[PDB]
């Protein structure tokens, strides 16, 4: 097994760790502060994504190929954005960086002629530009509609 | 709406999202290193009950009584137990501390006259105890029998 | 059984009658004046749900426990609210006044060592939070849209 | 619209939601204190009905033709009959008095050539006649044996 | 675990089982000597009730707080009430000071801050109140009617 | 009807009744200090069984026959057994106990000429043999393997 | 069509080939030398793994692309394992060989350009890992149990 890939994966399963966090607090202030629940609900699936499959696929990888889990997370929400716009706005700039760290993963497996791990990173590479798509498709309504309750009405139907 | 409570609240979810990230390793450690999957998807199991519904349910009591919600995550797992014994055992630890980080919830909720936290808190209370028992229940098992293959295979009826 | 917990039951009946009627109206206007049929709709439920189980719970509780019902009502509807927030704000403080009330039950109830009416009143501690959650919702959408017929629509969602 | 009828029709919502509250502390005192709780299930749906359908189609009604709902409401129940025939006797001279009120409601609408009134009026010109036949039967009942459990049972197959 | 709700918790247990032998013996009674089968068969009811979950709830939560059963049980039935009504009026004298043992537990849970104990008493402060209102309904009859046989019948629709 | 009969099955009564308290006890403790909760479901049967048809059989046949039900019970369980295997071999010795009073009273019944007697008898006779093989089955257990979690399984299938 | 890949693909249809004779023969020393015929069950699916779609994939594979398929299979089973955890161990050892040769000829299509052998070699990539995990899982319990029987029931539920 590759330490580097080893390393690249903890860092990544941190990563979901620590946005999920993250987007557990935004959908809660979606709900609370900014009246809606549905952008609400669209954040929580994200948040449920991240700390479910996102970081249990590396988990179980981990068992097949000999590589060592670590648990390290460190955050803290300590601002808010100021509305659902940014709010959204800032969900998609997180999405976006993800991939990034993807792409890197998916380069280093090439590098070490590690074809399990890049086939391992195909998952990844598509969800990420798949969740990305999703967010980005919300981000779309904020500049669609100047209110609220239709673009609330409008996730509704985008699950 | 009770500081105090708030606070307690916020600690309580602060630790529901902490032991959940260590059960989560526990469980991966239980399967691959010591060879008992089916441990291993007991104590997965908690992990996903801690970031579950232990967490959500506190976040959204927070948005029908107006408290604020605190994300402040801090978590390494630096040692792990020996064996599997040592393992669950030291899941049991965890979860008695629960039952006494929830006894001073209730009673600080009665001390507020809050009678809305204090029926909240009740869930807890009970969920306490059968999670404190299902785990018990486990630790059992490694005191009936030194064959590590017959308690596996009691546990898969454990669910 | 208690004369201070039969008094302050008592005088819940009398809330419960009271709110009651008042909501009635308040629906008859919501349709009518404001044209709003659905919030008028949403109005007319909680009317339902104050005349029917608020009270018919106390009613068959007093049965029980050899207490005595007094019937004793007196309300005028003299004002309505000068628009449909402001309606429905006004259904919110009322709604927030009956889980202070409840509140000072639950605690007489402790004083007393009367387990059973703590006991009894711990669905109205519950319903308290939840009616007043359904009504913010509602008031939700008319700092959240301009627009009638949409929060309309999104009422007739809202059930 | 006629101020006539508006009025003729607003008082027989104040009697019918004022009946309604006797009629339910009657169902609540018949089970209670005089041991026949389906008399007081016969008088409970008594007091639905005019808290119900009776004084709701009149609100339903005003909206349609432009009259306006007076909600002015004032009961107290400071006597109970002695017994259970003279409660349910009691009851019957109340739905007696109503039918004299109907009668006086439908005299005028053709008075002022308002057929619409005349027309809705005659729903409640056929339920008085049959509220008061079905109050009828049970005040028959206990001219007809001595033997409450015997008029209990004869009740229960009365609905 | 509090030594002092483990011996309240375990004279429950005692005055649980010594009632229901007692009733089982009413019961024989009710029938054989009375001819009233069917109250017969309400206070077996009541008996296999005390018999069974209310004495196994308490064994069962022990094995989950650590706390420690005690079987000590003594019963003598030397007298038999001379008649029916008198037989059910025991048994609710009975059952009146079931209400009186489980309010003093309550209290002594909240003093103590058990509050898995304050949670677990819950079901037996409603059970208390509920099986009094199941035999107080049964002592109505022998007031309402003096045919044995009517009686009979009615208790055979309240199971 | 005999008076020695109606004595003889008084007796077998007080003994089931006692018996039954008995092997409560035991089923708490062979699931809580011995960890065979399965174990604890056997003996938990045996004492509905004792508790349950094995007394009532007694208390209805009384009612047919003119005989009289003695309620007279007293019984502590002051020492337990040392483990799981002493604690179902103390559960044979008093069922095989059963087996001789049951026969004692066979005898007396054809001594008497109480044919209905030894009929009703007769489920006895069988039902003591066939309760000793159940307990004898498992029993057999502890001498064929020395590990607690293999002899729970085989108790599972054993129901 | 690359020569290269052509020659890699037939030594890999040529091993695929060799290791099912030889697990064929490993499975039936597993059940009649060893005593432990799910084992054999399991090391049979092995073989008709390899013997099936694991060279048939690459027969169909050549009828598409040009290549030319060579038959040239030479295998003798000359010594075999002294017992059930060697005769596993050395199928966990020739799995993970083959997992090299997967990645040496996955690494020689990236050098070819030779994309669509790149895409059809990714089945053997992930399948490579699995059955090694599932063998894996089998070594895993002659290091958890010293009981064949355990053991073999242990394997019955892995399939
Ligand atoms: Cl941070
Ligand atoms: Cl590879
Ligand atoms: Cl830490
Ligand atoms: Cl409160
Ligand atoms: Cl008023
Ligand atoms: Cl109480
Ligand atoms: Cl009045
Ligand atoms: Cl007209
Ligand atoms: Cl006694
Ligand atoms: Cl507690
Ligand atoms: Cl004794
Ligand atoms: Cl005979
Ligand atoms: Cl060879
Ligand atoms: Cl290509
Ligand atoms: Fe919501
Ligand atoms: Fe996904
Ligand atoms: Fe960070
Ligand atoms: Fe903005
Ligand atoms: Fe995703
Ligand atoms: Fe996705
Ligand atoms: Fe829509
Ligand atoms: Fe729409
Ligand atoms: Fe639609
Ligand atoms: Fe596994
Ligand atoms: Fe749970
Ligand atoms: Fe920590
Ligand atoms: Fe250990
Ligand atoms: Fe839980
Ligand atoms: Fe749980
Ligand atoms: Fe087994
Ligand atoms: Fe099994
Ligand atoms: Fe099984
Ligand atoms: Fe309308
Ligand atoms: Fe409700
Ligand atoms: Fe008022
Ligand atoms: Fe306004
Ligand atoms: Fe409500
Ligand atoms: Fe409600
Ligand atoms: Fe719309
Ligand atoms: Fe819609
Ligand atoms: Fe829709
Ligand atoms: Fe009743
Ligand atoms: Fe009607
Ligand atoms: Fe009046
Ligand atoms: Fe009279
Ligand atoms: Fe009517
Ligand atoms: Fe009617
Ligand atoms: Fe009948
Ligand atoms: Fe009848
Ligand atoms: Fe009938
Ligand atoms: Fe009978
Ligand atoms: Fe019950
Ligand atoms: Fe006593
Ligand atoms: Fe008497
Ligand atoms: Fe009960
Ligand atoms: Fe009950
Ligand atoms: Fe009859
Ligand atoms: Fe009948
Ligand atoms: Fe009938
Ligand atoms: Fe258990
Ligand atoms: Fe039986
Ligand atoms: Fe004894
Ligand atoms: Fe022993
Ligand atoms: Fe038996
Ligand atoms: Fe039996
Ligand atoms: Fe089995
Ligand atoms: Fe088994
Ligand atoms: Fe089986
Ligand atoms: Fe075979
Ligand atoms: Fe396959
Ligand atoms: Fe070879
Ligand atoms: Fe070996
Ligand atoms: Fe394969
Ligand atoms: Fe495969
Ligand atoms: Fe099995
Ligand atoms: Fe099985
Ligand atoms: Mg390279
Ligand atoms: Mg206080
Ligand atoms: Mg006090
Ligand atoms: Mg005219
Ligand atoms: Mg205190
Ligand atoms: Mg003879
Ligand atoms: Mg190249």
């Amino acid at each position: 097994k590759s330490n580097k890939i080893n390393d690249a994966l903890n860092q990544h399963y941190k990563l979901n760790v620590e946005l999920g966090l993250v987007y557990a607090h935004y959908a809660h202030v979606a709900d609370d502060e900014f009246d809606m629940p549905y952008l609400g609900k669209f954040i929580q699936h994200l948040s449920e994504d991240k700390l479910g499959v996102h970081k249990e696929y590396i988990s179980d990888y981990f068992k097949r190929n000999g590589m060592k889990l670590k648990t390290d997370v460190s955050v803290a929400v300590k601002s808010i954005p100021s509305d659902a716009k940014a709010l959204i706005q800032e969900v998609y700039a997180r999405e976006n960086e993800v991939r990034d760290h993807v792409k890197a993963i998916a380069k280093l497996a090439l590098a070490e002629d590690d074809y399990e791990s890049f086939y391992f990173i195909q998952w990844y590479v598509r969800d990420g530009l798949k969740d990305l798509t999703e967010v980005d498709d919300v981000v779309k309504l904020f500049n669609s509609s100047n209110d609220k309750l239709i673009i609330e009405e409008t996730i509704k139907e985008m699950v």
